[PDB]
């Protein structure tokens, strides 16, 4: 056996040598060199120094530039908020713990951090999903006489919140659980311990099916159609140089978006399904943190992709940062 | 006394408790907590993750886009290269070094690192100076029948190399010295030890005068004139919105450039001149590390300012990064 189990945790290292300590009570320098904890920190620091300004600037610029304030932009605001939760609930906490070498805030800290950290990543996720439903809806016009507006934009955000609660909340109250992962400095869902008094199994399938497969299907279908509709319309207006250009652009973007959504969750889900099929073969603390690296670094690239890459917002950003105009 | 001397170094901590060890042989965790060392690393990691791509992209995109390859841009290429020397000669080695807690490469490692780190920052600075001489020369047209071209462009680059050798070289062979600074992880010129078998004094004056004042004076004069000339021409052509716009814009930049230049060296020279006046009053390992922060972080902002900020290169960058077109 490659792990050593505690009542609130699973350190992925073997206590045959008796050196394993609780991830809530003492440094874990036996499962990773302290220089590696330093890099854990360097990484969290990078995520903050980029993530905060990128996601903050986004809210701030909307507050200043009124054309950015469409109902169809609401969900992108939602995205930046959720990215911020990821920063202040997850990244900073981890910065602080990595530098101690273990999770210095104990079980409740574990829950708090784990909750807000997954709440964020999940709102962000379903934001990307809602965005597509919305875009599809307004472009493919799947409804007789329908005009997307504020009320819709809203329900959409609320939906984003209800999904994420249906994901982060249950561990707190009996279904699955939160525990330190990988190097034990940050806390997340436990998808690698047949912990029965909590049904970690039914939950991971639930998580897999409802919070990965579905989102992935919905996204692909919506953007799939949207690209169809657009290429179908263009083909019918080949005399319009601009339209052909808009068509090219839209496609390139959908591709970038889908590839991005994959690069961010596939890894997490690949590891999960693997483990679920490969019962508790020692998974390096380091290895456990690869599904996590990809997902977390999204809080910087999502905003770059879905916001920074829009001639409009981009224009405002300039004005704002440049003391008024330019 | 707050220091402790050694044949090749000066630890800014007092050996009254006998805990001070050489910065070439053991961690300095008595003059800074380890997490602060980690944080040093975090910062070096940020400098690299931003500094390398920004400066590399700049070379790569030139190689790809014919328009950027004009003789007035040569010096901006020089700038990127200098920046890279800073990133590899300095930043990477400090990443490695900081995670050990001391300068694990010893004396001549000290000299090597010190040399390339200095060579970098200096070539960069004089690059900035030359750029102003050049822009002033073509815009203010101070000469009878002159046309700036390749030859000149080059003179300029050669010139930045000679000025930088004239600054990084001497400390290798008698004049001043290199030694671990601040937290003892990086090596730099010794401008805070009356070390006399090396005339640390005269060299600091020579540095203050010839590698700060002069640059300062040239830059202000050159851009002063340029802004003058441009504002004079516009006043004589108020008929043309474009012109008023260019004028407004040229000025904004010149300000930004000058302010940028100050933010980068004033602190270094502010601390220098002070110590030259305030004899070995204990400057913590931290204190002395701020003149270095402002300078080092320039390897990132210089390129954003002097390169990223021109709509042209910016366009190429897009094309390049976007796999050919867009
Ligand atoms: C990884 O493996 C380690 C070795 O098995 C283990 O560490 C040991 O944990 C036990 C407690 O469960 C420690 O027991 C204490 O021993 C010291 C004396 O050396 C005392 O502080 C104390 O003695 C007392 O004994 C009394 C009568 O039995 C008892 O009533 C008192 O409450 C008190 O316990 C303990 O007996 C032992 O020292 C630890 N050894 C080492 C090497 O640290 C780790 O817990 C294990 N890691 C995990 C994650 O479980
Ligand atoms: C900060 O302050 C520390 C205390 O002053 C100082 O550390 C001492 O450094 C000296 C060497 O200059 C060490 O001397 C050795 O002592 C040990 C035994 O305790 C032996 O390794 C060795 O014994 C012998 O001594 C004889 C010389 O008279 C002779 O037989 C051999 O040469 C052999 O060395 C040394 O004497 C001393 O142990 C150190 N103690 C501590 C606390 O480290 C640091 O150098 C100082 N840092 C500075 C000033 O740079
Ligand atoms: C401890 O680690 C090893 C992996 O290195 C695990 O050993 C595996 O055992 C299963 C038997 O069910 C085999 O399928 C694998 O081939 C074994 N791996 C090796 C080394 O060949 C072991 O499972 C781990 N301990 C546990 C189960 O916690
Ligand atoms: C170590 O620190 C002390 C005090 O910090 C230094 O003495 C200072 O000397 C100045 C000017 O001579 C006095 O005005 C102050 O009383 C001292 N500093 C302060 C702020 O109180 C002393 O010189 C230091 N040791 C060394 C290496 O010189
Ligand atoms: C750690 C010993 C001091 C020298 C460090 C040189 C870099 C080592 O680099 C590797 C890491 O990349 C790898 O992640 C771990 C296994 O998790 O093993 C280390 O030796
Ligand atoms: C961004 C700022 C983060 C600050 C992190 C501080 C971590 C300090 O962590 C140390 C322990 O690792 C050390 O062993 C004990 C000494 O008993 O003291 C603590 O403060
Ligand atoms: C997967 C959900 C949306 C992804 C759909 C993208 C399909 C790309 O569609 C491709 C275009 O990318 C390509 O430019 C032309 C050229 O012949 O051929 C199309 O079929
Ligand atoms: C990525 C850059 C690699 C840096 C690796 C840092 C190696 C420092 O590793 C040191 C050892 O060299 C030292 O012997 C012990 C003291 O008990 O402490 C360790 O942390
Ligand atoms: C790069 C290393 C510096 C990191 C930021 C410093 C935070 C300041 O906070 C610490 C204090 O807690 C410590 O007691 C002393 C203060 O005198 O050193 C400072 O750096
Ligand atoms: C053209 O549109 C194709 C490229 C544009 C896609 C956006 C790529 C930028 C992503 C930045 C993510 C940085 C995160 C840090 C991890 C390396
Ligand atoms: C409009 O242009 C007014 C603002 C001027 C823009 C110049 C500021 C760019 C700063 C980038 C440097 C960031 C350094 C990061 C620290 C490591």
């Amino acid at each position: 056996m490659n792990g050593t189990e505690g009542p609130n945790f699973y350190v992925p290292f073997s206590n045959k040598t008796g050196v394993v300590r609780s991830p809530f009570e003492a440094p874990q320098y036996y499962l990773a060199e302290p220089w590696q904890f330093s890099m854990l920190a360097a990484y969290m620091f990078l995520l903050i120094m980029l993530g905060f300004p990128i996601n903050f600037l986004t809210l701030y610029v909307t507050v200043q530039h009124k054309k950015l304030r469409t109902p169809l932009n609401y969900i992108l605001l939602n995205l930046a908020v959720a990215d911020l939760f990821m920063v202040f609930g997850g990244f900073t906490t981890t910065l602080y713990t990595s530098l101690h070498g273990y999770f210095v805030f104990g079980p409740t800290g574990c829950n708090l951090e784990g909750f807000f950290a997954t709440l964020g990543g999940e709102i962000a996720l379903w934001s990307l999903v809602v965005l597509a439903i919305e875009r599809y809806v307004v472009v493919c016009k799947p409804m007789s006489n329908f005009r997307f507006g504020e009320n819709h934009a809203i329900m959409g955000v609320a939906f984003t919140w209800v999904m994420a609660l249906a994901c982060a909340a249950p561990p707190l109250v009996g279904w699955s659980r939160y525990i330190p992962e990988g190097m034990q400095c940050s806390c997340g869902i436990d998808y690698y311990t047949p912990h029965e008094e909590t049904n970690n199994e039914s939950f991971v399938i639930y998580m897999f099916v409802v919070h990965f497969i579905i989102p992935l299907i919905v996204i692909f279908f919506c953007y799939g159609q949207l690209v169809f509709t657009v290429k179908e319309a263009a083909a019918q207006q080949q005399e319009s140089a601009t339209t052909q250009k808009a068509e090219k652009e839209v496609t390139r973007m959908v591709i970038i978006m889908v590839i991005a959504f994959l690069i961010c969750w596939l890894p997490y889900a690949g590891v999960a399904f693997y483990i679920f099929t490969h019962q508790g073969s020692d998974f390096g603390p380091i290895f456990m943190t690869i599904p996590a690296f990809f997902a977390k670094t999204s809080a910087v690239y999502n905003p770059v992709i879905y916001i920074m890459m829009n001639k409009q917002f981009r224009n405002c950003m300039v004005t704002t940062l440049c003391c008024g105009k330019n």
